[PDB]
């Protein structure tokens, strides 16, 4: 199977500059090489160049709507393209708002996909519920069918077509959630595993349940959108939104390993890696390394070890 | 429901000066305010002024018996008072010896209460078994009915009436126990979950069993006495008696969230926060912050998020 | 029961000087005294003096073969000796290559022993599969019966007799395994619990299974070879080969506590503690302290506490 890396140097989804450097930091760390050592064929499409929309006035509270909307439109085009050729896409972020384009494009080819969202936040805030106009905290709002017309159309997002329903998404690692978002998730009946369910059940059972919930009836391709801040800051400190008490390096890898085993991984997002937020070079290194670690994992690198088939090492 | 904060600036229960500053530190961090944002009605009773007993000669090994016994008599009076008006009491510590008065007062109004003791220590040492005359390591000895008359009456504690039995208490987090204390808990058949049971069962099952054990037959008010050193020093370093290998920030929150869910929380103690033992301002901040986090949790703040009823955020 | 401490100042098993200071650092921390307060009789045999083989040319890739082979022959002699007198041996190391001699000597007296290897690595690499000629990563290759004659005889190891089979060993904590080693363990059907099984099962169930696997049929003496790097670097940073995402301080103690409870502990190795690799004195202290803690644990020190029998503390 085919893997296509696509870099998304975007940061207008939030106030902290730096996430655009994320894809570079990940390649710098040898992401693309390491991936070649796996049983997959890797092709590095490169980084997308996003055209900046001049005079991008805020829509009410929402900041940089047109710039974010346009970059996402371009990214959904690219993703739809590679998905069509039957390759597995891997989007290196930039902030999480780029999940809009990543999942939209993916859905065009695989309309029956399900989403596993690893994050400390829901990021379902609608343009009306945000306390800040930051779009990196609103991705899911634009993607839900049940949230259609529950908010004003925003400049630059008219191309977006609400692709997945509340029954197709599962959250894991939810700790920081706004009142509005919590209202939405309870009202729409969205399945989630906040850190308290992870504590109660154990990562092992959590994955067992998200799979029986999303794949019980029909087996369908999976889109894993991963916000590095879904891990405790002790593992991924270089992110704009650190929340203590998150997933452990082990639980993170555990998930990726289980998802690899389903054989259904179809799309992946490695978001919110911000190199400039590390208080020491080591903090940046720590963050990058585990992100690379989760990616390689999604693809077969097991902690128990790997050996090439047909090779008699004796 | 009513919440009444009562500050207990006491430190004579142990050697290290500093725990008296505990209540101030917690208030500084915005405890009383944040609590106001919850669905509860909050009233801050202020800090109690403890009269120092001059010429407080040690009783054999026990230090400051009269000073400790008196303050505790004063605290029990205040607690019995607020409990009577049907409010939930929250005692901010000083050292853990103040649990004597907190639980005594509480039992006067709710004689059928049960106690969940989160600590790395049992603190059941009797005046005869202590290696140090420190009273912060002897609270439970004065409260157990089964320990009545097994030790000499101590100056200043004649007002205390053994209120709970060995069947009404459950320990969680035990990791540093003295030979004598261990003898006591084994002999009296006190239920406990040391770190090895937590490792074996998982905090989830642990809480399940402490509830079926204490509430299986009769539903009764709960008194949660939390010794901040119950968590690993990595989360609550500013305490006088840190023991490695303790409860994780997540497990602590998990316990409080489950106790909130029972709807039976009646009394709470946030003990042993010593601001002066932090080896960096950050270590003190870390400690205070999680203590506050625990409190807020004991009152409804969920990691999955909280939203106000009847408010349509859309 | 008899305890005999045997120091193994060895470091030629790998490139990083410093592990020879391991036994000194451990005694320095009060290991031998502390172990005295336990219910066991302790005898400190001292540190073995290893004769350095001059003109120790590499055997193909393998470095210091003769020096390592000779030191191990001497250690096996000493261990066979104490085991014979019916005492429990405790080898303080240097590098893990000294497991060859420790287990060989042990097997001479107890041929039906089983081995519980706690390490982040397998260390089964054969002289032909090593990427480096380092022997600390080859111990198990020399001990397996199934690996006999699968590699050239090495200068200095002719005295070694493959004592245990693939059915007699269980790995716990595996996270860093080479392709070759992975091939070997899969091919030979060796039971192991890599970090992912620990994640999935929980340390509690893992121990349950390693015991039903190794002791289900016949109860036999247990040799616990503990590589300190089997725990996460956050607990044992002063080692030559740290791998992130390992066993927690709690899980480590949980293992030793369960092993103590079987009553079958016969041999023990506390390997890879390298004092000179600590980036701060605190890191060295942290490492030593937990190594000491694990040892004391193997011999009865419980987290729930201990009390001497027949002593009425009341
Ligand atoms: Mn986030
Ligand atoms: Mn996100
Ligand atoms: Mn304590
Ligand atoms: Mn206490
Ligand atoms: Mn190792
Ligand atoms: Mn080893």
């Amino acid at each position: 199977k085919p893997i296509e890396i696509i870099g998304a140097p975007f940061s207008k989804g939030q106030p902290r500059g730096g996430v655009e450097k994320g894809p570079a930091a990940l390649r710098k760390a040898g992401l693309v090489e390491k991936l070649k050592e796996t049983e997959y064929n890797v092709r590095d499409h490169g980084d997308l160049a996003f055209v900046d929309v001049p005079n991008d006035s805020p829509f009410q509270i929402v900041k940089n709507p047109r710039s974010v909307g346009k970059a996402n439109e371009q990214l959904a085009a690219v993703v739809a393209e590679t998905q069509k050729n039957g390759t597995i896409s891997v989007v290196l972020g930039g902030d999480h708002s780029m999940a809009i384009g990543s999942i939209s494009g993916h859905a065009r080819v695989h309309p029956d996909l399900c989403v596993i969202w690893v994050d400390a936040h829901t990021e379902i805030n609608t343009p009306l519920t945000t306390s800040s106009g930051n779009l990196h905290g609103q991705p899911v709002a634009f993607l839900l069918k049940e949230l259609k017309g529950k908010f004003p159309d925003v400049p630059g997002f008219s191309w977006v077509t609400p692709c997945i329903s509340a029954k197709d998404i599962v959250y894991i690692g939810l700790r920081d959630v706004d009142p509005g978002e919590h209202y939405i998730i309870k009202t729409l009946g969205i399945k989630y595993f906040s850190m308290t369910e992870v504590d109660k059940l154990g990562i092992g059972k959590v994955m067992e349940e998200t799979f029986s919930y999303l794949l019980g009836r029909k087996k369908r391709p999976i889109h894993l959108s991963f916000d590095v801040d879904g891990l405790d800051p002790v593992f991924t400190p270089a992110t704009g939104t650190p929340v203590v008490g998150g997933l452990s390096y082990r639980e993170g890898l555990y998930i990726t390993e289980e998802i690899y085993k389903t054989g259904l991984l179809s799309g992946l997002d490695i978001m919110e890696v911000n190199p400039t937020l590390g208080k020491t070079p080591e903090e940046v290194t720590r963050t990058v390394n585990t992100a690379v670690a989760l990616t390689l994992s999604c693809f077969g690198t097991k902690r128990e070890g790997n050996h090439k088939p047909e090779t008699d090492y004796l």
